[PDB]
């Protein structure tokens, strides 16, 4: 707990990266839960296992008789933590749609965001409820150009767009990873201004690469166990360290906006 | 070079953490070089091997017949990269001073900063030149309270204080590590505002722990070989990434202020 | 460009004036509406909300709209119109002309009033070809989101659009012209202050809104806008970077009308 | 508070006025000098630089100094003295009295003129017990460092001190009262804007310095300082947080005299 000498303290935050991830994904799951108003479903299909998809699918098990996660990456089966959730890779779903009858969801949720599922694939369903996650955060022309959320809202008797922002703060996307990074970065900025702090370390890395380039979910989850922030200071900063992090986590606001249509 | 899909790019900065470290330590070494005005010395003693001390000691070999690094941590002998530099731990030095004649430096440089060498030990020398690195950066009451740089300027015919700041930007200390962290953090914030960037990763960790808690200099040097920043974006940002990092490195200004009398 | 307290320090006032930033923002909003309207011609356009972009937006409609009427709840805002080609009606005069007469039947309705503005009830009294409602929400804020009712105002019109205005890469709480101008200037000041040799950086800001709505003096308000956005104290020349930073922040404003789909 | 454009939006003017922030800052500088002087009494104090902290600092010296004189190169700055117990001299009148008369022989000299101010040559004409020079440098800026000559002004006096003023954890380019007031208000505005329900946040700023030095109108300047520092447009009440944020940023100002050995 000392640094280079006993004159300096090293403090690692109690809040871990996985704790921030958990808070964000829980907010998204609760936003969906609120939108669905306790409606029960026979078959839910959720596109996009990483990063919030896993927990969102878990949260649907109560009111959905069957919950299926679909991901173009077969190795993301490893990111599911409950066995009640069925996993299908995109080729398996598309095959089952073409030469089968078992796929006819009354709830469809697209969490894939930028460069994700095609409106054509969504158009193959006729659910009671369709939710599309809007990957756009605050304004960025380049991201707006590549977004096609509105084109994906092409089926369903009830339609919603899942939005996630940080109150009073700028983030480029609504993605769980983006929000976690931005929470940590903003927290570091304020922590560094605490009296006696020498420097403030965000324990960040390109976690996305661990999942999608190394294709190592186990390692990714281990990486999330790290303290979010490590601080070097002369005086104790334990309590303010957690207070600043928790405050920035609390700014995340997730909600489904109903999209009107007949 | 793609991310989750081919619609998103992943870009790793060409500038590595060690490159930023190198730039900062070079500025400190050059600040000392300028202050010394080409004066030649028989024996230089540098306190504090980590983080700039190693290169600073190297830079003194030209004009100093003997250059000795002293560190309270014996394992920091591993952070010296030239064989021309002699290493002594604090115990070995303090003993050679009491019952020896081999230690009589005409150049003394204290790079230890916060919680470092005592003024009592500095007072045991009588060099031509004394340089003390001021660990204080911009204003912080807690850091000012523990600093005793001025009390260490107690010997030497010529006295100087090595200061390092970032032009127009706030940093809590002049330490190489602090400056590298702050360069990367400020660069990340500006990079994130580039059009089409989704998020911006500073490839940071508690490197100091690797050196002083794990006592693994080799691992530490390996950790520095990492790209400073990794970006997720829709469009190419390769050149802007380097421009922003380079600009923030260039804000570092290191200089020795002469302490009169 | 002059000296400060002594000739060792320079005082630089920006060439860009507050009114120039206002102009650029209101022009972007007007052009967003223009693009949405796709050259359609209209017999009668009614624009709710004269301040701050309404005056110019209404003027920009004159080309394709035979008659353009600005409606504002504040009668003194008649003073904020550019010329006589736009008709001004206070809210009371409109609501009376709606009840007694046939002269009010717009085929284009634009609501620019934003927070606490026109009621969905009043909008529902029209049956235009096109309805545009300005969304006052900027980036995320719970308190502003809670008081906004933009979606409830989109209750008439064969074609419906929502006018949105944000700053690329930067946070603003609303899309209001005033908010955006303030934030442009504030973000510019923070970057200008970091220029080498700057001592301090003054945003030439005040509560301009009060001049319009509390003092009720539009002429004074327009005079207040005819002032350099920023004044800088520095050792060295900063005139060029000063304008470049302001111009860059102005260019981040992005205004567009998002079509609100309604098949029925 | 009052309503804004409609009764759905509120307008809040801060209770803290610009003049209150000025007062707090100049008081901190005066107390820094007070602490440095350790209750020593003086026969004649000369303070160079009436604007902006000089007026109050001179007032604060009346207690322990039999005579207090403010010297300014601008004769109209006699108007910024609020106490008649303080004597005013323009620079010409002083230099003439130094060359011919004998009435000028201060035992306390304080130079508050900072950038482009009094010359070391003029300071060298005195032989006080105590010399204090205000260091105008704030945090690091190369252009400002290059024009500063504070150290060259510390050329007389049995006891020498440098008056420094910084903001804890925050960046300011100078120690000037005006710079600090501006930066306090600007940093407060940034944080206030992030309060829930705030639409926009107005710093009630203008180029006050011009009112004093270009319009040469101290009366108007003092009236200009009698405005709320910040005006906020918001949906919900923010009055409590508005004052707390301003007060917090004021409290970051730290002024102290460093003894020059
Ligand atoms: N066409 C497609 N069909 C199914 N899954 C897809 C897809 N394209 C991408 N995906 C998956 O969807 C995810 C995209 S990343 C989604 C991140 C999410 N918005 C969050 O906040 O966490 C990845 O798991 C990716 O493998
Ligand atoms: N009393 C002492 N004698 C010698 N070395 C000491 C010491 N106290 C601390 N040290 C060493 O001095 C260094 C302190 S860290 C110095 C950081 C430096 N300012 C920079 O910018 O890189 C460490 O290597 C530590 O082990
Ligand atoms: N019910 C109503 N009818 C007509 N005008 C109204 C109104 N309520 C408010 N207004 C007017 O609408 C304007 C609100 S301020 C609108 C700001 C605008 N969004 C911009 O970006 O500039 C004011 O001129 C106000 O007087
Ligand atoms: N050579 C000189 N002799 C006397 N006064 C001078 C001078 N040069 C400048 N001045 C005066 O000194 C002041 C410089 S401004 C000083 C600001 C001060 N540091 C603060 O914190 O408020 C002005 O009043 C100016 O008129
Ligand atoms: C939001 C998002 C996305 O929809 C697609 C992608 O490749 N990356 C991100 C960023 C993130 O995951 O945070
Ligand atoms: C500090 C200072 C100064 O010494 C000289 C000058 O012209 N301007 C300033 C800035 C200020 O007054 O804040
Ligand atoms: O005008 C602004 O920028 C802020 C908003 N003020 C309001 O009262 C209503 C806006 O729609
Ligand atoms: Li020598
Ligand atoms: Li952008």
């Amino acid at each position: 707990n000392y640094g280079i000498t006993e004159s300096v303290k090293t403090t690692r935050s109690k809040i871990k990266i996985k704790d921030i991830v958990s808070d964000v994904v829980e907010k998204k799951a609760n936003a969906i839960k609120y939108f669905l108003e306790g409606e029960e479903f026979k078959q839910a299909i959720v596109f996009g296992a990483y990063l919030s998809g896993s927990y969102i699918a878990y949260s649907l098990l109560k009111d959905c008789e069957e919950v299926i996660i679909v991901d173009i990456q077969p190795h993301l089966k490893d990111i599911l933590f409950n066995d009640g959730i069925k996993f299908m890779d995109l080729n398996k779903l598309q095959l089952e749609l073409r030469n089968g009858t078992s796929i006819n969801p009354d709830l469809v949720i697209d969490l894939t965001g930028i460069g994700g599922v095609s409106p054509d694939l969504i158009s193959k369903f006729n659910p009671k409820v369709l939710i599309v996650e809007d990957p756009k955060g605050n304004h960025d022309k380049g991201i707006s150009k590549i977004d096609n959320t509105d084109k994906r809202l092409c089926v369903g008797a009830k339609k919603g767009v899942l939005k996630t922002y940080r109150s009073s703060k700028f983030s480029k996307t609504s993605g769980t990873m983006t929000l976690v990074v931005d929470i940590i970065m903003d927290s570091c900025r304020e922590i560094n201004e605490l009296d006696s702090v020498l420097y403030t370390i965000p324990n960040l890395k390109y976690f996305e690469g661990t999942v999608f380039h190394e294709k190592n979910v186990k390692k990714f989850l281990t990486e999330l166990n790290m303290s979010a922030i490590t601080v070097s200071s002369i005086d104790h900063v334990e309590y303010e360290l957690e207070e600043i992090l928790s405050k920035n986590i609390s700014r995340v606001d997730s909600f489904v906006k109903e999209f009107d249509k007949l």
